[PDB]
């Protein structure tokens, strides 16, 4: 009597369970690929000025090939004429100040040091200070290194991603930009909604997305990702997997001694049969394109293996209401 | 009697579907990993000729460090003697063309443009049209370019790529070469049959395998995949695990816009003292080498899973036939 | 009787098996994901001496900017003054002895040569041997490079790798320094107990934890992987989530042609309006920073579907029990 309509509800929730988790909402009828093959085309557009120089993207932008990783220099710390010869060394250098020759160490190479001691005490660039000699590149940068602001239209840069993911297991192929020839690209500005296949970002936005501020992002650098989730349901259309695009910083923000990004390269020349260079220190904003992938498609070896649990379940709801009843 | 026959009929057919479908064919009795730990050398060598230059791999291969993403350069618009001053507009610029000092506003700089326009009016490299004057890096690109064409002898150029994996939870290992010593890489040749462990390519085939034409390819540039795939059975001794290479094009070659692949590099000189440089905006293919793992494994635990579905199956089927002689 | 107590100890083997193996063991509880999104930033720092010149990290780390994959430089082999001209070919290439004119072929370009083939027979660069001319870059690197030992000190180069890992299903997220203002990055050594979140490792170090030796993977090069470990248990709390730092040779170390690691670069120069360049040769170990993840989360559906198997293996138990009592 009652104990039957008890007994047969239980089967209803244990089915219901099934049929709405197990199968609606984690998709167990599902069989999922992650890892696809990604290729990357970035081209980063913009021009900005000094005080009395101008900046293309050959200057700022390193290194010029249009790959996943590349950096925008924001700001620079460059030391000119750099030769290999005699120079103080930098105040900052562990027990670099010296009161006469006796303090310094012949022959003595500090790997966090700028070059080989000489032996003898040498004033500093700036008075009234006394640092060991050292021979290495010289004037260390240090003490001759000049700041150049670059990212003043940072914001207004414009980094074009190039995407293109293959799912191998399903056969499943798509990118980033739709096959058009309206002039689209040239004039269209990106959108999550409205225009996402104009994978053209400001610096800007990436950075405002992200979360970060663009000024203490420039001075002192940073690493922000974009990222591409390709969350994607086979069963449903092409026309229904698509990118979706999120910004976030990479590097340690809240680590005081870790936070920012920085590199130093050089310029290389003969001055009178002489290598000089400039080394220039930059500080800039790099961008690291990341994609990420999830697809699924109707499998049916899940869709039986979880029929016979549901099966199994209503089974062992029915031992617990007879067990229940005899007890 | 004969219901006896159908109800073992279904039950056999149940049987074979899972033994056949889900163990044979499938493999449902394994454990799979995907995302193996890659590592790429690649190494191009292969010299061409201009009309009076001769191009070595340093020239030509960017970056010159031989990772799995790098750049053989087929045609370069080179501007020499490029420097810091004011010249003339290009005329592609957003409305650049003037005819007076008028239609040139003063401090203006256009993130497109190539410079801070000075504000007067001033007569093109070639005339009679007039462009607004700019103060950056000049001559401009659009006005003193100079092309040379790089890749005759480029589908002759052999890229050496190599490959070594590792599964970490099925401590699987395994490279791209034999190890050998009878001086096999010096004088071989690919072939997906005949020599598989010997992994230099010529240009020419990977293009010609990924179904491009050289010379389109190679004045406009593109992006080729080298994709190798190690879908591989561990149930199998490791000489039955095997590098495919797959070669197709990763950008897209349908969209007019996007279709291409080139970047700008400089050589920048010192010249009485004032920094010149030489703008080069190279054309070229960018080889990306893609390494795409899939391993399988038996696995006690997927075996009695689907054993378990298949005498719940079985189960199914008796109920069946049953519900049916009575009904 | 006693057939009671042999078919209940079926039974409970059957359940130990299942709780120990597939559940305690293996953790079929559990819900994987593997293939996180990862950040990594590194910063080589050091400096070296030669015979009489001091290497800072601009020098020997290509590429400058900081990421997964960079080489430090330990050897070059320096060709200066290298101009466009005609010169002899190096010994080394293919039939380029000559004892007359009539053994060279005049416009023959080979791909492995270095420049197009003027015709005559030229003396060597040191005597007595005669070399078909070439016009390329002259002089040959085998004939006039000149090499030096950059490595002399390269074992106590400090790299700073910065990774930062996300796990988007389980939405996990955790780097590789701890959160300090304590000045712990300054003055800290790695080790995989004590100080797990100071990524600050010697080369030397990564070298005998890749069991190899410093002067020969120095001399000729090498490549060398640090290898990232977040296998992740998300039922501990995020403490329980560690990175285990591995480090291997990736190179072919045994096979004698392919065992090094090298590569060319050049710097180019103006003199007297011509362009010279010193390409250099450099052999050094590259670092690769590899990240591997593995997450797991308690999940229901699999843990419902592998106490289904085990009830279904339990009866199995059972009939086989009553199959061999009955016969
Ligand atoms: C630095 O030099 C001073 C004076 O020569 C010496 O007392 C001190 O120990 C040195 N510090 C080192 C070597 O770390
Ligand atoms: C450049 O970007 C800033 C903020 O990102 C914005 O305020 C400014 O209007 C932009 N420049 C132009 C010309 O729109
Ligand atoms: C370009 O300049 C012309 C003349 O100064 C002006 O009419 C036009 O609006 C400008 N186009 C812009 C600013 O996009
Ligand atoms: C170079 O390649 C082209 C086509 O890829 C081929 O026709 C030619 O014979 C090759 N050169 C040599 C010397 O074999
Ligand atoms: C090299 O040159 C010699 C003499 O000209 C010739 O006999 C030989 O066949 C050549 N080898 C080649 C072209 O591989
Ligand atoms: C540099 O490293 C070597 C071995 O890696 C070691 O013997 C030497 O002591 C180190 N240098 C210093 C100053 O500790």
């Amino acid at each position: 009597r009652r104990l039957g309509v008890l007994y047969r509800a239980v089967q209803l929730l244990i089915l219901l369970y099934f049929v709405w988790y197990v199968f609606i909402v984690q998709k167990s009828y599902q069989e999922s690929e992650t890892g696809p093959e990604s290729s990357i085309i970035t081209k980063v557009k913009g021009i900005t000025t000094s005080e009395h120089k101008v900046w293309d993207v050959e200057e700022y932008v390193k290194p010029p090939e249009g790959g996943s990783v590349f950096s925008i220099i924001t700001r620079v710390e460059a030391t000119h004429s750099q030769t290999q010869g005699t120079c103080p060394e930098s105040i900052r250098v562990h027990n670099a100040t010296c009161l006469s020759d006796a303090d310094c160490v012949a022959g003595e190479l500090d790997m966090l040091g700028n070059g080989l001691r000489t032996g003898r005490c040498v004033p500093y660039y700036q008075g009234p200070s006394k640092t060991c000699e050292v021979f290495g590149w010289c004037p260390v940068e240090d003490g001759a290194s000049v700041s150049q602001f670059l990212g003043t239209m940072a914001p207004n840069f414009t980094i074009l991603i190039k995407n293109s993911i293959h799912y191998p297991k399903f056969h499943f192929s798509k990118g980033n930009i739709a096959d058009r020839t309206d002039g689209y690209l040239k004039r269209c500005t990106f959108h999550e909604a409205s225009d996402l296949y104009c994978p053209i970002f400001k610096l800007g936005f990436i950075v405002e997305k992200a979360g970060e501020s663009f000024t203490e992002l420039a001075h002192k650098g940073g690493v922000i990702g974009v990222i591409i989730n390709w969350d994607c349901d086979l069963d449903l259309p092409a026309s229904e997997c698509n990118p979706k695009y999120s910004f976030r910083r990479l590097d340690p923000k809240h680590v005081p001694a870790s936070s920012g990004y920085n590199f130093r390269f050089a310029k290389y020349y003969k001055i009178n049969g002489t290598t000089t260079r400039t080394l220039i220190k930059a500080y800039g904003i790099r961008i690291d394109v990341i994609v990420h992938g999830q697809a699924g498609k109707f499998s049916l070896i899940p869709t039986i293996i979880n029929l016979a649990t549901a099966l199994t379940s209503v089974g062992v709801g029915s031992f617990l209401c007879d067990w229940i009843l005899l007890t």
